[PDB]
């Protein structure tokens, strides 16, 4: 068909990988995933056509609302008697004139009641009685929608107006909302039909695992493509282990050593486990190792290549017969000989070290037992032997179980406690937050001990998403656990929180055993029913496509997404093209013209930016940082190479929106090629979570988690904060330690003075507690910035996990000379003390978020010691008073 071939290449352009290359893969799991995932695409497309045209606009322009309509009390007090002033704009088609209309309404009106008060005010002197304020008001509030002035963000749903993020921040930032009436038909007329078509690539005995009573053995035949130095390497062998999510189910078993010239073994390795006792997520982890002989020094075993296999395939079949596994290059850092956390499957580069294996064939297909059999074997032998009144808990015992629940992902559960948790597993359903710890108590190489945990999980009470995510990290491989976790996310995870957590959730996809699973079908369905989520879903996947360990998985997931995302694929292709130009341009500035004057680089830049193909690709597309922002014409006179390390580009676009003057008229984005911005995305994620934790508890410590998006390999975008300056720029205007204070006095004269100091004090207090916990390094005068209104914020988070200068406390003390002894300083301290204890209450959240990214390859997130720094700064090994004591110490150390 013709219309399928044009879509195949547009999907390929967006992914960067030809779709035909996916037709050439013969792995039945790959072709079954490609075919079976389309059920999520039809479910999503069907959802978009339910209440069309509204449901279709809901997909393209979903409500950008907070997780809850409830307002913190100090935010409601910012309102007048619970009401908000709102300016509503109407465009009068003759002259396209902008008529304004200022309203005052309850913060909890839904959009259509705000539309009502707008027309009652548009005709407020039009001689209309009560019998005429129902002919025009009742008809128009069904024909109009509210749009944010200056961007493509709409209020298409009956949420409380103040629950919309744009309105929530206007309430908190003291600004006034500017909205605009739009005819429903004006918006609906701009939504295509998105006719999703099913692609053309759609359309003997079995025995139980538990009857195959016999020990496990695996044959290691030979290895090809093993290129080593014959002059120094002595022998070669295959190291092997059976692992369940990074934990060994039995002792590792090497092969015999052979000369590095003849890598053949023809050996059956036997393992200390029984085949019925293999868990569902059982994995074979092997690697080829060299041995070098040294006089006086011990032999050194260096791994040469690694690989992991699933003992069961995606159809629950215990694997039998011969197979060839292509292995992977050794990660710089892996100091063991096996890589159990590495992805599973044969390296797609088939010209790499290849290991041939063989599994036993037990006369027929062997499959894992279904829940029916598991239940029967669980209810049976649950009390094979059976002091039943002693396992009854006492107040001391129950509490201990709760104390174990408070522990973070990195805590160690002693063997004493693991047998405690397991024996009292029938009580644990009363405290569902113990489930992560109770799951680690299982001896997963025991089908009886596992069949019973499957039974407690089948009817386990749901838990909060922040804890359900813990069960999705790589140390919980079992599909029953991960299905429970995903079910908890489907029921309790709002869209707002999903968006904030999407980085970790896409990252953890790479640890999943199989292509088709409940997490990927959850994430895909939400990406295909909410285009704002689908947009970042796309870029978190695309930006990782260069990693060969995941590029096949993410390439297939992107294929299914691009087939069903609708007309947005064209917009994404415009963003992909625009970014490739910037990637190819800044790569020249980093290779060829790297040592030339900025004069020479700019001339090359202006000249290249003036070519026809370039101006077409980089004008008239959506900002990857926020697709609600349209990037129109590129105002080249304001573009410049900056004076930072990687020579980032300062790019300036006109905002083509009609109301641009009410939000921002020029959109400025920093394109940076050279630094892993995933590392900065994670920091700004945390800073945003710390702000929400503080607001919901009464601390208006205003942070600035500015936008930041990784689009590829050490390439990405950074939102420019407007009306802000670094301390370098402030101090150079007039150095003295009172230049900062004097600069804010000039910018905040009169009544605004005390507001600027308060804003600077609350924002400064937020950033001292955050930068201390997170260990932000390299804190010099260009990394801290101040806004004209006094808001302080940091800006370079390329260093974390291993700062109160004088002229900061001068601003807090309102210019006093004994800054360490003023009362204004006493409030600064108590804000920090309260802010520290609020974060410490959520240590599990912030530790989980790092732990899930530990395998992502971030330069400064390489080991548990990096994460343990937060276990130290948060003082999780002490009491609250002893922890607040700790924080007080470095506060006194900080000048
Ligand atoms: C102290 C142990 N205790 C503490 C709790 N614990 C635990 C295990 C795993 C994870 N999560 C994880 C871990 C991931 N990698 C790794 C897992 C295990 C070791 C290392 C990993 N490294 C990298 C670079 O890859 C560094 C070395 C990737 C994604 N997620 C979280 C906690 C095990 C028992």
């Amino acid at each position: 068909n013709r219309e399928e071939k044009i879509l195949n290449r547009e999907i390929g352009f967006a992914i960067g990988m030809p779709v035909c290359e996916f037709d050439m893969v013969k792995d039945p799991e790959v072709q079954d995933f490609r075919r079976n995932i389309l059920n999520v695409c039809k479910e999503a497309v069907d959802l978009r056509d339910l209440n069309s045209p509204h449901s279709r606009a809901m997909y393209v322009y979903p409500p950008n609302v907070e997780s809850s309509p409830e307002l913190p009390k100090h935010i409601y007090n910012k309102l007048d008697k619970g009401q908000i002033i709102v300016v509503i704009w109407v465009i009068v088609s003759p002259n396209n004139d902008k008529q304004k209309y200022t309203l005052k309404i309850n913060h909890d009106c839904v959009p259509e009641q705000v539309i009502a008060e707008a027309i009652r005010k548009k005709t407020r002197s039009m001689l209309l009685s009560s019998e005429q304020l129902k002919l025009c008001v009742l008809e128009y509030q069904g024909k109009y929608i509210l749009k944010v002035c200056g961007c493509d963000e709409y209020f298409l749903e009956k949420y409380p107006l103040s629950q919309y993020k744009y309105i929530r921040s206007c309430i908190m930032l003291g600004r006034m909302p500017n909205l605009m009436l739009m005819a429903k038909e004006s918006l609906y007329s701009q939504l295509p039909m998105d006719c999703f078509t099913m692609p053309s690539y759609s359309r003997t005995s079995t025995k139980s695992l538990w009857v195959i009573n016999s020990a496990l053995r695996i044959k290691i035949l030979c290895a090809t493509y093993v290129n080593v130095n014959i002059r120094d390497i002595d022998k070669i062998y295959v190291r092997t282990g059976i692992y369940h999510g990074g934990e060994p189910l039995c002792d590792n078993v090497n092969t015999q050593r052979v000369p590095c010239s003849n890598p053949r073994w023809n050996e059956w390795l036997n393992y200390d486990i029984y085949i019925p006792d293999l868990p569902r997520a059982a994995r074979l982890c092997l690697s080829i190792c060299s041995v070098k002989g040294r006089k006086g020094a011990k032999e050194e075993h260096c791994p040469l290549a690694w690989g992991n296999i699933n003992l069961f395939d995606y159809t629950d079949t215990l694997v039998s017969g011969k197979m060839a596994l292509n292995l992977w290059p050794v990660p710089h850092g892996l100091e063991d000989l096996l890589n159990p956390i590495g992805v599973t499957g044969s390296n797609p580069n088939k010209d790499t070290p290849c290991l041939e294996l063989e599994f036993d064939w037990f006369s027929s297909v062997v499959k894992f037992p279904d829940m029916s059999v598991i239940e029967e074997h669980a209810n049976w032998s649950v009390s094979r032997e059976a002091l039943a009144r002693d396992n009854e808990l006492r107040e001391n015992d129950k509490e201990q179980l709760k104390a174990i629940s408070t522990r973070d992902p990195l805590s160690e559960i002693t063997e004493q406690e693991k047998d405690f948790l397991w024996s009292h597993r029938h009580y644990c359903v009363t405290i569902p937050e113990i489930l992560p710890k109770l799951l680690l108590s299982v001896k997963w190489n025991s089908r009886d001990e596992v069949a019973q945990m499957y039974c407690l999980v089948k009817d386990w009470p749901p838990i909060k998403p922040e804890q359900a995510m813990e069960l999705l990290d790589c140390n919980y491989p079992d599909p029953m656990v991960r299905g429970f976790a995903v079910r908890c996310l489907e029921k309790y995870l709002t869209d707002d929180k999903l968006s904030q957590y999407l980085i970790q959730l896409v990252q953890v996809l790479k640890y999943e055993q199989y292509l088709d699973n409940l997490l990927v079908r959850f994430l895909l369905k939400k990406a295909l029913t909410n285009q704002r989520i689908g947009h970042f879903f796309f870029w978190h996947l695309k930006s990782e496509m260069h990693n060969k360990t995941v590029s096949q998985r993410f390439g297939l997931l992107l294929e299914s997404y691009c087939r069903a995302c609708g007309m947005y694929l064209k917009h994404l292709n415009r963003q992909v093209e625009a970014m490739e130009k910037l990637i190819n341009l800044t790569d020249i500035l980093k290779q060829e013209k790297k040592d030339e004057t900025q004069k020479v680089q700019m001339k090359f830049l202006v000249e290249q930016m003036r070519r026809p193909d370039f101006m077409d690709a980089l004008q008239g597309f959506l900002s990857p940082l926020n697709p609600a922002h349209q990037l129109g014409n590129l105002r080249l006179e304001e573009c410049r190479i900056m004076s930072s390390a990687k020579r980032p580009l300062w790019l300036n676009w006109e905002n083509p929106d009609i109301m641009s003057e009410l939000l921002f008229q020029n959109n400025e984005i920093i394109f940076k090629n050279g630094d892993d911005l995933r590392q900065d995305m994670l920091t700004l994620q945390i800073i945003r979570i710390m702000e929400n934790i503080w607001q919901n508890q009464g601390l208006d410590l205003r942070m600035l988690p500015y936008g930041c998006l990784s689009i590829g390999d050490c390439v990405g975008l950074i939102e420019v904060v407007r009306n802000s300056h670094t301390i370098m720029q402030i101090q150079c205007k007039g150095f003295n330690s009172h230049t900062l204070h004097q600069w804010l006095k000039d910018k905040n004269k009169g009544e605004i003075y005390d507001a600027a100091i308060d804003l600077f004090t609350r924002s400064c207090a937020g950033y001292c507690v955050a930068t201390f916990i997170l260990g932000i390094g390299d804190r010099h005068n260009s990394n801290i910035m101040v806004k004209d209104d006094g808001q302080l914020f940091h800006i370079d988070f390329g260093h974390f996990l291993d700062v109160l200068t004088q002229d900061f406390l001068i601003v807090i003390s309102k210019g006093a000379q004994e800054c360490t002894k003023t009362r204004e300083f006493e409030r600064f301290q108590e804000m920090c003390y309260k802010a520290y204890l609020a974060i410490r209450q959520h240590a599990n959240l912030f530790i989980n978020l790092f732990s899930m990214m530990l395998g992502s390859g971030m330069p400064e997130l390489q080991s548990f010691d990096d994460i343990a720094y937060i276990r130290k700064t948060l003082a999780l090994d002490k009491t609250e008073q002893e922890a607040l004591e700790y924080f007080m110490k470095q506060m006194n150390d900080a000048h």
